[PDB]
């Protein structure tokens, strides 16, 4: 009944050259701090300190975080091998009542909370057109589907929780997708995005400047006069 | 009389995520360029400017071409329905004495030549052993055979030449094929490989560095290092 | 006290060649019927019979019209010369309590009402991402705003409906637009959008398929399947 | 110095459903013949043999015209997104000393000879008054002037002859337009048209049954029973 974190950060980050070339993404700064030191710290202050890293390009740049904060470090040896789904593999039975989070985000403001309830999507909108999994959902904001699409709308922002039950379903796709030998390029995400019907996830939109993702050096330059 | 090149780049590249979720493999880059690039200016230099490449997934990306490099993009609608076969079946008609190219390849070499005069396939030698199409052929270079396996050998490396009589009869091999129905998992290349005894194909074997395939973020984390 | 409706549709449609190089746009069929026909028949069938079509490219092909639905055409010589504005402009005083319709849209459902009391815009949600004109309104539904850009949201998707009032308001603008000397390119939508903040205007969202425009031969294609 | 022939036969020609629901206008047939038979016929007959064909609706239909008469196809992707401007913009460099036809006329008589020295017109006289587009020449038959408009006379009628120095003056506006950014709507013709001042064309005067268009089911009910 207690809620934990796992924070997805073992990629190589190269799409953020050369600023990853030496750092990890989840190491890289803004307004002179690491990305990741933000989520913990937003994550610690809301009672969640039970919080799990996934590690691999760079690992030993993460170390000083255990004595910090006290994090767990896991070291996904697959990082350039496999997509995230590995890296959630590896600790696929602390899934329960617990935040999924992509590391390569910054929080604006800390909407988590150690009460939530129910599987949910921290969804915000995106005005624009990108390609992203978007987000579709009704009034009673239960997620009918996600899929995969170049336009405007709520997306898979980068922040997700889920509650023993689904994640007991996920757990369970997760299995036969290793066991399949098929899911090499697969996001963790995968599961839930092509298991949607047999699961009950919930949206959580999101508001103004709150979770913005850095995917590349164009976005960092970005953020980087949103803070201006 | 004129050569032309057409190049396939309208695949998901799903082999490649996260590196091509936002972005098409053909235009991934190494060394601050896309691979598309290296290509279009090796074949400009030799004399080829007629251009056609096919284009599907995040086709929106290739547009600048256009302007660049006076390339004809040609929009594959079907590009996650069917395999390459169909991106070929739509400029079929402009095979005769044109290059046909795997976008998702790098070149370490100009191979190309606007004096070719026959039906050539451009072969690496792969000393290791994994599974592609390997090409069977004799002291006169003619291509006897075409056989998938898991060995090493000469390879089907993504850069081939067609002549007049030859595409003409691929060319109709690929119409009964497409009247037959069944075409959705068809490489344009199983017209070649299923009809080899046929037609009359060389081989113009490469040496040293000079075409690597990027079919998974190894690849891409290896080519990186042999240009160290 | 009586509703009116004012039916745009001068225009050369352009954009719709060949399919429009001898038929008006607001003439040509969808269902073998033409696109006017859907309007008016809905517009007669909820009481409003008092019909005004400006017409001008290829006029003499509504004629029948007259006779069928005993609607008035009026005739804009400048039809090739000026945008809109002036189209309305011949009839700027039949404007208070009527309903103003660009032809070139198809309509799924009637949404016409001879009860409407204020100002509306009958508006539509892009999803996808296009060049329009933008309804900025809050939790009452006024209009706020009008803006011109590419993006999601509730665009101008021509039909409306303006009271004696804010018609008053309007005609007074555009009086002063025509002897103003410059009004060639503007719509007569520009009368409201640069005078938002004189006016009173609502929205009244729309739902499902509602009002499809054929702005294309693609659309006139989608449309097609859509009805499929 | 060998005269060739270019067909526009791209086109989705709705104004002739249901005729042509399954069928490319090219190939809705007058005497159980293909209409595209009878012109490339008598331009073979006349020894015009460097036939090009531009394709796109039903493009398979075609397929068999190579084998049939040796006539090279061309695809034309965006037959459905752009007017014939683009048909001819793939063919560009074929233009010189060649005649130029729209595939939807049925010819009574072989009004083609290779003999052609300069830029024609093979125009027909409309007694009634349809919108078309007239060429105002005087008594040296050298056109003046292009003019859209709905009445009788000598119009542009779907057969036509261009010289290398004129085919060299228009594709410079071909090129132009395309890099214009807006040619989206643009009929071939156009480039003609809107130029015409700097262009020497001349027009032949056809006499009696010669070339019959059909745009619609009426034409066709008409040519119909003339050939009773
Ligand atoms: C498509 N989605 C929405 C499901 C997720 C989008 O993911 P993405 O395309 O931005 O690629 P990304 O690598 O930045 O994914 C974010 C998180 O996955 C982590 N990651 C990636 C690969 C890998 N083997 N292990 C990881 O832990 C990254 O370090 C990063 O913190
Ligand atoms: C099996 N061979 C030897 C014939 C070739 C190997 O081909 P492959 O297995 O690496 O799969 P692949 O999808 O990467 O094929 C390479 C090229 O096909 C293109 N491609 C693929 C599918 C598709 N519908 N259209 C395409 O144009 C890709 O963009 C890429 O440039
Ligand atoms: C820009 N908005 C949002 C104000 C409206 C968009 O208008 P549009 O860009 O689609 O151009 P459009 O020509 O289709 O305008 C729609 C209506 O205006 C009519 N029209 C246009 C020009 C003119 N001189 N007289 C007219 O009656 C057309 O016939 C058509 O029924
Ligand atoms: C206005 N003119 C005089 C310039 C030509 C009249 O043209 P039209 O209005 O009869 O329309 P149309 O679609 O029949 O044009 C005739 C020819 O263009 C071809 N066509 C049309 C559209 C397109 N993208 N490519 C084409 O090649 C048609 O197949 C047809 O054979
Ligand atoms: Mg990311
Ligand atoms: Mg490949
Ligand atoms: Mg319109
Ligand atoms: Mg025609």
């Amino acid at each position: 009944i207690r809620v934990k974190a796992i924070i997805l950060a073992a990629g190589l980050g190269t799409r953020l050259r050369p600023l990853t070339e030496n750092t990890p993404k989840a190491l890289v700064q803004v307004n002179q701090k690491p990305l990741i030191e933000y989520q913990i710290e937003f994550l610690k202050e809301k009672g969640i300190n039970d919080i799990i890293i996934i590690v691999g390009y760079l690992k030993e740049q993460f170390d000083y975080l255990k004595e910090k904060y006290g994090v767990r470090l896991v070291f996904n040896d697959k990082y350039a091998d496999y997509n995230n789904f590995y890296s959630l593999y590896l600790v696929k039975e602390e899934l329960a009542n617990s935040y999924v989070i992509d590391a390569d985000n910054y929080l604006f403001k800390n909407m988590f909370r150690n009460d939530l309830t129910r599987s949910t999507y921290f969804s915000v909108y995106r005005e624009d057109c990108t390609n992203e999994w978007f987000l579709v959902y009704g009034d009673d904001y239960k997620v009918q589907d996600i899929i995969v699409d170049s336009k405007a709308g709520r997306i898979l922002s980068g922040v997700s929780f889920w509650d023993a039950p689904t994640a007991e379903k996920i757990v369970s796709f997760i299995d036969k997708a290793y066991v399949s030998g098929e899911f090499v390029d697969l996001y963790w995400d995968n599961m839930v995005k092509d298991n949607i019907k047999e699961l009950d996830v919930y949206v959580e939109e999101l508001e103004g400047n709150s979770i913005y993702e850095i995917d590349s050096v164009q976005d960092y330059r970005k953020l980087e006069e949103i803070l201006k």
